[PDB]
């Protein structure tokens, strides 16, 4: 009735919301990994050359920080892909037996696939996060390998 339907559509709703946050957060650690690609590039041709001292320590707090969001990233996008999925089924049980129809079903259908392609694309953009922290890591490890022989 259009209770459930109401209903279909403020959780397509609750899901964009979620996205959009998401969003935010992913911008913002992948600026933080460009600032950090930078930073470490100065150290390492600084070193082809206790100010340095102080600049690693800041860049390897800098980068677990980084990797922590990462990490709260990777766990929310499970959550928001599984809150997809359960909208699926929903919304898939009403049309399997038609009680949404007009255009109401093509819009939530186009609605479907729009939260998932976004979500897909989230899920990439987060790869490229990860793909980035872990090159970081490497780098900033081989600079501590230096400065512990040296």
């Amino acid at each position: 009735a259009r209770q459930e339907l109401s209903g279909i559509v403020q959780k397509q709703n609750n899901l964009l919301r979620q996205i959009e946050a998401q969003q935010h957060l992913l911008q913002l650690t992948v600026s933080k990994i460009k600032q950090l690609q930078a930073r470490i590039l100065a150290v390492e041709r600084y070193l082809k050359d206790d100010k340095l001292y102080r600049e690693v320590a800041l860049i390897r707090a800098q980068l677990q920080k980084i990797e922590s969001e990462t990490l709260q990233l990777l766990h929310q996008q499970a959550e928001i892909e599984r809150e997809l999925n359960n909208q699926e089924q929903e919304i898939g049980s009403l049309k399997q037996r038609g009680l949404i129809d007009g255009p109401l079903l093509s819009g939530i259908d186009q609605q479907q696939n729009n939260l998932k392609r976004a979500i897909e694309a989230q899920k990439h953009l987060l790869q490229l996060t990860v793909w980035g922290i872990k090159q970081l890591q490497a780098r900033i490890l081989t600079v501590e390998r230096y400065l512990k022989d040296q």
